[PDB]
């Protein structure tokens, strides 16, 4: 079966075959499209075909499909599953596996980078204190004094589901939020619940607008423990604007390192429930989403005020004007301080070249248009006009439940 | 079976039941989502009519009444003999409004019940079609106070006597390839203009030449008519601060009118059903003016504003975009031509959604089309989960007639 996608700006048409290897479910049916929906303990029986699918893919990628080494490896894994209910990945397989989960991550606009990923193997870790040290090391390697390097740290896989490793933070670096008695929020409103958990557990909150949260780390299904990332490892950028000198007096800054810590990495049927990964920011993530979402720092009004835009009617497009100035400021600031950042034009241009390449060498590139198109200036980026196919390839990153909802407290 | 949609800005969660009446297909499956793809008998007709009449009699609180049963009987009788049926005026009007109500790609559906329906089912020739359409254009234009309207020509019969308006919209600008290598006018319309010239049109060869109408009546070869110039309201584009903006010499038409869709009601197919509303500002300012395949004006504007165009990260494209959009809205508003900005329309749509969840049990919506083409996440629609599904009565894409027509 062949599927075509067209670009409506260039009329270029691509043909997808890779979707034939798709496995998990989309949420959609012939009667309903769920394309804008944010969120839609294996038996041995289910595991060996998953392991086999993975190993065939890995051995083909190294041009050793059907070799003695491939066959011996299938037999070795088969015997390990029947006798222990699970198996262990070789380091090479873990590396291939993590890079491909990135390659396959349909909501990721950054994928032109996928083969340049530093994989830190933390499967010998046994305590939360051990997790902290691996994470500190990840953060310092990835930050690299502003010359950011993509990386992932991989903690031990799930066993019976009662011994999970998990990073309770959604991202390694985030600012606290504090709900005041009058209903106003201090800091980042989206992190109030999690800030409360950290406080309950003993965090002494500075209670300012940009307090870096502590890590809360669970090893081997034990209760999580709190650690402060050393301030000196947390690189931050004060936000200023190249023409507007009052911009700095807004008191804004943001952290350099975007790091996701709440997703589950599936490789060959194994589940890596703690697998923090980091890259570098696209400017719109901070300047549009973190700063201007009504539920986040929500600074549009203040900025428009300072610009003396006409704010009596939306049709003056004052929000749009302020939005652009904030985003200019974020890119300017990061560039000035020599911290890696990409703009949304550059990033979406790179993505389209990446996509085209994948279609030629791979037969496809699953992509989620809803997530790929940036949240400002949509149609002046080339991905807006690009038809995309969304499907699920493994290896993959998946959502999992928040651990505070499911953890069994030992006390 | 029952599905939840969440708004991620407000936490409001709604429950959709209306999707269980979804009839036609999405193009998606459990293995693949095609959400971003632009274009995914007597026996067959009676169940479609029944489906429709049931919903109609339900809507006027007479379901299972005698007049309901009697109408069902009459239409069945009529299809059994004639292989088709006629809608009553009341049914036609309900049907047209509901096709708008069900239009998943339309952000302006808060207005759905306020649609003026012009019944042109008595029309027999192309000259008649022209007269009806001029009347629609004049009515809808209303000196700049725009009013929603549809005009409905005769339904498909054996499919060899289709009425069609070959034009995609009632009002569009010509495009012309130049020897110079470039394109004059609207580059999207080069092929259709050629058809018009091939059919006799004396082309002016300017940048904003309104195309003539090519009307096919009763499966006949299409004929050419020029909309009266004094009925095609246009707006010159200027900017409230940049005095140079007017020197780009831009204008656009006030009347957005789709003319290439098919209207399906109770299994009947209306292949010519031009409809019109009013513009949302981004449509012109973002798409018509700034698409690379369209008038593609960003570079010229940027230069006039003296921005640093050396690097993408100065956001010069973004800055020029916003000003072009501010100019569109100010120009329409100063001339007193109805226009809506993307903030206002999207707030309206979210109110409409809530209304439809509360009163109908849902609202089919295509997020990819609903979220505006600039400033997405500063509008409330961006944060709203939506389910897309196909209800009837509906507006559908149909093949372009130059591909289908046998001359
Ligand atoms: C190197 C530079 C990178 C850039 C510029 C980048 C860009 C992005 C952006 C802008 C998003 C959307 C974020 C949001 O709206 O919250 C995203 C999503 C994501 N990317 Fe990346 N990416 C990069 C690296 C990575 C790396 C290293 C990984 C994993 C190894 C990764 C995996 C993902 C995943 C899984 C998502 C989906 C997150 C979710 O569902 O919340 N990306 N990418
Ligand atoms: C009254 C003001 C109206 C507003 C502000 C409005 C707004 C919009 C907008 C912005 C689009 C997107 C167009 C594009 O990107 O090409 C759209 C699409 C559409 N609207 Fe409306 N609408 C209006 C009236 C109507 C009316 C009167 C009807 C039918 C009687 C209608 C049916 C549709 C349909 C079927 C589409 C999809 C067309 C396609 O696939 O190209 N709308 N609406
Ligand atoms: C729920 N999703 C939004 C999460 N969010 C507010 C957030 C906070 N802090 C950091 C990120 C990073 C998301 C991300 C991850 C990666 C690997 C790269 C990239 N450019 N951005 C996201
Ligand atoms: C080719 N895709 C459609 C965009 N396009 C080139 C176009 C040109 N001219 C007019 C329209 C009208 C779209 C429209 C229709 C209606 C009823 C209301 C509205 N606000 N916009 C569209
Ligand atoms: C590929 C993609 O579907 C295409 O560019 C769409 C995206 N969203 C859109 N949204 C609207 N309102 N109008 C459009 O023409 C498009 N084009
Ligand atoms: C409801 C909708 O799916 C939601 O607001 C999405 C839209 N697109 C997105 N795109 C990105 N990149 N990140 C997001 O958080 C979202 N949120
Ligand atoms: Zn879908």
């Amino acid at each position: 079966r062949f599927l075509k996608v067209k670009n409506w700006e260039t009329d270029v048409v691509l043909t997808d075959t890779l979707h034939l290897k798709s496995t998990l479910e989309t949420g959609c049916t012939e009667h309903i499209c769920m394309g804008s929906i944010m969120l839609p303990v294996r038996t041995k029986d289910q595991l060996f075909p998953l392991a086999k699918e993975f190993l065939d893919q890995y051995y083909s990628s190294i041009k050793r499909f059907g070799s003695k080494a491939h066959m011996d490896r299938l037999e070795e894994v088969n015997k390990e599953i029947e006798s222990t209910s699970t198996y262990q990945l070789k380091d090479t397989e873990l590396i291939y596996g993590a890079k491909h989960a990135w390659r396959n991550a349909s909501r990721c606009v950054g994928r032109i980078q996928w083969s340049k990923l530093q994989v830190f193997d933390a499967r010998d870790c046994t305590t939360a204190h051990g997790m902290f040290n691996y994470i500190c090391n990840h953060v310092k390697y990835a930050t690299n004094k502003g010359n950011l390097r993509s990386a992932i740290t991989i903690f031990p896989q799930r066993t019976d589901g009662k011994h999970d490793f998990r990073v309770w933070n959604s991202q390694l670096i985030r600012y606290a939020g504090y709900k005041q008695p009058d209903g106003s929020t201090l800091g980042d409103p989206a992190n109030v619940q999690f800030t409360e958990i950290c406080i309950q557990q003993g965090w002494k909150a500075p209670r300012g607008r940009f307090d870096v949260l502590p890590l809360l780390l669970q090893a081997n299904g034990n209760d999580p423990e709190l650690f402060q990332i050393p301030p000196e490892l947390v690189l931050e950028v004060p936000i200023r604007h190249p023409k507007f000198d009052w911009f700095k007096d807004l008191g804004l800054k943001w952290y350099g390192l975007p790091a996701v810590s709440n997703m589950l990495l599936e490789i060959g049927g194994l589940e890596f429930s703690a697998c923090p990964f980091s890259g570098w920011y696209m400017g719109t993530e901070i300047g549009v989403r973190d700063y201007c979402d009504n539920s986040r720092y929500n600074i549009l009004e203040e900025v428009a005020k300072k610009m003396d835009l006409d704010m009596r009617k939306t049709s003056s497009l004052w929000k749009d004007q302020a939005l652009v100035e904030i985003n200019i400021a974020v890119l300017y600031s990061f560039q000035s301080d020599k911290v890696t950042i990409v703009d949304h034009h550059s990033a979406t241009e790179s993505f389209i070249k990446h996509m085209e390449n994948e279609y030629r060498c791979r037969g496809g590139c699953p992509a989620d248009w809803v997530w790929i198109v940036p949240p400002m200036s949509g149609s002046i980026t080339p991905v807006f006009h690009q038809e995309m196919l969304n499907y699920r390839l493994t290896p993959s990153f998946e959502y999992q439940p928040d651990p505070w909802n499911t953890h069994v407290w030992k006390g």
